[PDB]
């Protein structure tokens, strides 16, 4: 399950679609803990395709129902990032993750 609590600002009518590569300000939070992951600090802010499974299936749900500008919340289920497996060293298994994703793309 992905569920978005949208920080309004943006258009809500620019929807990425299939084969656009995306610009994300993304901030990962573990629930009941502190951060494992941000792309502020590298300031490189991740150039991804849409449609490839590159990221996991609950970063990329959630990013498909944001506009251009907008600022989401996401909270993605265990059973769709890592959690029966866990990532090693990282990411426990059986964990809930949240995101901070600002969506400020291109094409």
């Amino acid at each position: 399950g992905v569920e978005i609590e949208t920080i309004s600002p943006g258009d809500g009518r620019t929807f990425p679609k299939k084969g656009q590569t995306c610009v994300v300000h993304y901030t990962g939070m573990l629930q009941n803990g502190k951060k494992f992951d941000s792309s502020r600090d590298r300031n490189k802010p991740f150039k991804f395709r849409i449609g490839k499974q590159e990221v996991i299936k609950g970063f990329e749900e959630g990013a498909a129902q944001m506009s251009l500008g907008q600022r989401a919340k996401l909270t993605c289920t265990p059973d769709v990032a890592y959690g029966a497996t866990g990532h090693p060293g990282v990411i426990p298994p059986n964990a809930t993750l949240i995101f901070d994703v600002e969506l400020l793309n291109l094409e």
